């Protein structure tokens, strides 16, 4: 499923994303938008490491999901990295929330630091009613 920016933003609201760990929305809302582009089914290989980001918050399998040919994995936020592929993102809410639990927090996705960190990111979540 490809969300609408506002659709998503209720959505991650509902969810309990608001201020989560100190994370606000709009953080959440910049960060997927440069990880899958509100794209659920969205995937991606990591030749170097031999590891696949999986999901709207590109959640990768070395760490937070099984999906059992990652060398040596783990799986912290303890789910198959299928569920991460749903059109409901509620299981991708519950491994985004874990990965966050960690000290480094949404700095743990680069992209975040490139592209959202220190910048006005009202703009995500602007008109949503959030």
């Amino acid at each position: 499923k490809v969300f609408e920016r506002c659709e998503l933003a209720r959505t991650l609201k509902r969810l309990g994303m608001d201020g989560y760990r100190g994370i606000s929305l709009a953080n959440w809302m910049c960060l997927a938008k440069w990880e899958s582009g509100y794209n659920t089914r969205a995937t991606n290989y990591n030749a170097g490491d031999r590891s696949t980001d999986y999901g709207i918050f590109q959640i990768n399998s070395r760490y937070w999901c099984n999906d059992g040919k990652t060398p040596g994995a783990a799986n912290a936020a303890h789910l198959s990295c299928s569920a991460l592929l749903q059109d409901n993102i509620a299981d991708a809410v519950a491994a985004a929330k874990r990965v966050v639990r960690d000290p480094q927090g949404i700095r743990a996705w680069v992209a975040w630091r490139n592209r959202c960190q220190n910048r006005d990111v009202r703009q995500y979540v602007q008109g949503c009613g959030v």
